[PDB]
RNA sequence: CGAUGUCGGCUCAUCACAUCCUGGGGCUGAAGUAGGUCCCAAGGGUAUGGCUGUUCGCCAUUUAAAGUGGUACGCGAGCUG
């Protein structure tokens, strides 16, 4: 029993272009830290500063 | 390898200067206050705690600053485990 409907529908645009990523990894930025571990292999890894 | 005992903490430190603070200066995108940077300088000073066994680290609250390292990563014939 066809009667009158008010139907929508949206259409939205975008470009989506770009070629431009920057992840910064600079090593002007990042201090890094050096420190040992907590120590399960005996006398080697309390000694190794191998954390970091 | 017919013995050179090991991290951290406590204690006691000592020297180096590539100096965290105080002192003396140059330059400044230094008006002033407050900072940045570099040079000279080691005389003295150079945190208390929450969490971790942890050094470190994170966090809270300060301080003029809570320096970086060597010294069997100082110290078990001094201690803890
Ligand atoms: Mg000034
Ligand atoms: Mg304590
Ligand atoms: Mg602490
Ligand atoms: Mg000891």
């Amino acid at each position: 029993g066809g009667r009158r409907h008010t139907s929508f529908s949206s259409a939205f645009v975008y470009p989506e272009v770009d070629d431009d990523i920057d992840i910064e990894i600079n090593p002007a930025d990042l201090r890094i830290d050096v420190y040992r571990t907590s120590g399960a292999g005996g006398q080697h890894v309390n000694r190794t500063e191998s954390a970091v």
